[PDB]
């Protein structure tokens, strides 16, 4: 049957979603490492004993145990990113969406989701794989990974809570996507991983890491890199927030194994009830339980890496949105507010800017002001809340990326930069947010085409673009059949993506950036 | 006879001079001090013994003993500031212009000539007073200083040296006209007194040195402000560069009498010969011998003065020309020339921001180069030759003066400033230089309304505009009988002096200014 698929890990009976005024397969909720729960808590994820019966892949599994949002109960521009589903440890699991008839050998595409490392889920409506499956004839697999303190929580010289475990979980299922994506219709020589935000910053880490480059062939990043600051932390850091952690719980900190056989008995949301607690900064844009640079999953600091080529060459697609700061002001800077034009005095302005560079010592947090201040107008609310706003995106997402693709291109074999600028028609959230952090994926996954959704014509235009870019890309390495340019540190082209007539440009935010990825750490470093 | 004039010092015979199909009188040569030769060289002035009979101040004087240009032989473009007379260390010498009929009592301008405190004559044909006193009835009185080592060497300590000699002969003169510009028709009460550049900077500093703002009312500083990083030295840089021009010429360095008599055997181009081998740096826009924060003529650091109101509070009017810098780079900087569009790569661009500011440390180098480039179009050479020039500009005279013009208006008495934007339409010098620096003057000064020299009727309003802005002041205190309107801390206007209507603007080059009134020197303390 279309639905019953054999696997090296037992049988699995999906279930055929309409799509489309059509249809397609889906087996949801397939199973790719032990439940990591009891003992096996910030271990590393172990493959899933097969099983033998057919494995009823007919709903989609538990979502991990996370910080779930509730700044603004109801609203759906929110909760359309909280858990859709109980949370559990018992969450390792993948969907796999497959054209029907199932094809012999398509491209895969799988999709890492996004949240800071503190949050995500692969269940939510907007990663819904079916219409990026049945309208480009892709498998795509979606998989999960522990997030939080029981994904990154990391205690680097005990076996116990080695860190890092929610990119093996990853890994895990990239292997089990290697493996047996070919009795689904995939080609496991042909698997493009894909994600936004922590997800595309994880996308960028596969391709560090010596473990997974074999994993799988191009790479497409979506607001993130593996260098962005929020992405990763030392051991010593991630120890002492492991520690700290420990502290917020009472638990007996004489030893490792007294510190993680005590985070143990914690049941999941006392972990989460603290688990902002042990940042060591008042900040914007950072979280607690994040990647550590260990040496084993990383083997040096992933910017010597870049500097030598030590990483997979292939072809990646990368790219970021206008306004990627304007959600982390709105939910931690002074002066925003979801209801208001969130017009910003110099006194917020000033402590914006504090929150958004915490490492930088007064002369830091001078030069920044110096440079995205317009001295000729001060006091202009507008300008010191979209100022603020390129300071958080620039910094944290787009001056990384910047930074990875000058480096990756000179070492790599094609990288296309795009740099998305569409508000959605139906956004719920306010003009001044502009083009949000994790609004591009829902063109990339095609919601644009249900009308029922109220997307534009245009905008469906635009998602059918995106869609074909990205699975075009998976396929051969290449977005196009107009043309979107290959960028090279040379001319730095990259495209606009958005409903108007594409355009090409190049050096993006290069004055910025500059700042940013030379000038300022040169300054943090002097003094 | 209305030739004859008596004084406190002596008789003075003058000669009438034409002026635009008239007349008027000139007392040109009065001597206000004992001829600084022999053994009174570098002493402070002496003032002038009576004489008897009628001294004849028929003719110009000598002028002082400088560094001639002689980098563009017969360039008029640059002789027109090259002594036009023999030079001699007998060179204190005033000239008065006074309208015909003498008035009785009518505005005095002193006007203190430019030059980097290293040259200058009073004789120069764009200083020619007659066409001021004769348009705006005012005494024009012009007068000359020490300039060079022969008025600023400095040993602080010894009295045969002091330093800031070339200032005493100002205010000497100052005093001369207090006491007896009564006796030409000028009133002793109402006299501004005005430069440019090293003038400019002379005239803040009477401003500032509690000897000489009794002599004076008013002030009209052009492109120059006390504070100036060119204008002064430490008395440590200022004997450092004494010694060393000793070392240059052989003399016994074992003590300042040893030093300052073998310097005084040493005829003039001995000293001005090596003159230059004396700056600590290879720099633009640095001369060696400038006045020295000594503590008698200035009591504290120029800026403490400035914090602490501790200055003449008065009316003054001030400003800048658009391109200061051109005239600077095209003279030390690599990649300029006279006869080229001096187009500049990156490589010459590197090396004009190291020359313009020779104090900054790397990462100082690296904050102006961020500031001053185009990282979307870093090859250009129209861009990089224009930043270049916007950097010697505003380190050097715009910022500067900005900063002199905000902390003088929070205790002045009216502050009035100009940006002047005229390139003449006569000029010999390239295109590239723009509204080269000196070049008000001529504008000031009426030239423009002499047709022997071919400049436009729009150019011939103009001067008459400026000559009356500047006269109207003179005697009044306000610009105005259209409004230049009054600069304030608050509002910071400011207006364009060129042969367009005129237009008010705000904040001139504010985030520049601000880069180095605060950014800079925070950033270079803290390194
Ligand atoms: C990145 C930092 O993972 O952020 C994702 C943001 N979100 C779409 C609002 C959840
Ligand atoms: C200032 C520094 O005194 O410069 C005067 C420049 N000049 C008109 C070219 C002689």
């Amino acid at each position: 049957s279309e639905l019953l698929v054999n696997t090296k890990s037992g049988k699995v009976m999906g279930t055929r979603v309409p799509v489309l005024s059509s249809h397609i397969s889906a087996f949801l909720g397939i199973p790719f490492a032990e439940p990591p729960v009891g003992n096996m808590r910030f271990r590393r994820p172990e493959p899933k004993k097969p099983w033998s019966g057919v494995w009823n892949a007919s709903t989609y599994p538990n979502n991990c145990q996370q910080y779930v949002d509730e700044q603004f109960p109801g609203f759906s521009g929110s909760e359309m990113w909280n858990p859709n589903r109980e949370m559990s440890e018992d969450c390792l699991y993948l969907n796999i969406w497959v054209p029907s008839p199932r094809p012999k050998s398509t491209t895969v595409m799988v999709w890492i989701y996004g949240g800071g490392f503190y949050s995500g889920s692969s269940t939510l409506d907007v990663y819904n794989g079916k219409y990026l499956a049945y309208t480009e004839e892709v498998v795509l697999v979606s998989l999960s990974y522990r997030v939080g303190a029981f994904g990154f929580l990391a205690l680097h010289g005990s076996q116990e809570a080695p860190g890092n475990v929610g990119l093996l979980d990853q890994r895990m299922a990239l292997q089990w996507v290697h493996d047996n994506i070919q009795f689904f219709g995939g080609d496991p020589k042909t698997v493009t991983i894909f994600g936004e935000s922590a997800g595309g910053a994880s996308v960028g880490m596969h391709i560090l890491s010596p473990g997974s480059r074999d994993l799988f062939r191009r790479a497409i990043l979506q607001s993130g890199s593996p260098n962005c600051p929020w992405a990763s932390v030392s051991v010593a850091e991630g120890r002492r927030r492991a520690v700290e952690l420990g502290r917020n719980l009472n638990c007996n900190l004489n030893s490792d194994e007294e510190l993680i056989h005590c985070l143990r008995e914690k049941k999941p949301q006392e972990l989460i009830d603290v688990e902002w607690n042990v940042l060591p900064f008042d900040s914007i844009f950072r979280f607690s339980f994040v990647p550590v640079i260990d040496g084993e999953f990383f083997p040096t600091s992933l910017e010597s890496m870049l500097n030598s080529g030590n990483f997979k060459k292939t072809q990646i697609l990368l790219g970021v949105n206008k306004d990627e700061g304007s959600f982390f002001l709105l939910y931690g800077a002074p002066g925003f507010s979801k209801d208001s034009e969130s017009k910003i005095s110099r006194e917020d302005f000033m402590s914006g800017v504090k929150l958004s560079v915490p490492h930088a010592n007064d002369l830091g947090l001078d030069a920044v002001t110096l440079q995205y201040t317009d001295w000729m107008d001060d006091n202009n609310g507008i300008k010191n809340r979209d100022g603020l706003d390129d300071i958080v995106g620039d910094h944290n997402v787009i001056c990384p990326l910047m930074h990875f693709v000058n480096k990756y291109t000179k070492f790599g074999n094609g990288t296309y930069l795009y740099f998305f600028n569409h508000r959605a028609s139906n956004l719920v959230w306010p003009e001044w947010m502009g083009v949000i952090h994790g609004y591009e994926i829902e063109f990339v996954f095609g919601l644009p085409l249900v009308k029922e959704l109220n997307y534009t014509a245009e905008e469906e235009a635009l998602s059918r673009r995106i869609m074909h870019y990205w699975a075009t890309f998976a396929k051969t390495g290449n977005p196009n059949e107009s043309k979107w340019p290959l960028f090279t540190t040379k001319e730095q082209k990259f495209i606009d993506l958005n409903t108007e007539p594409m355009k090409v440009h190049q050096r993006l935010r290069v004055q910025m950036c500059v700042f940013w990825n030379q000038f300022l750490p040169k300054l943090l470093n002097a003094t």
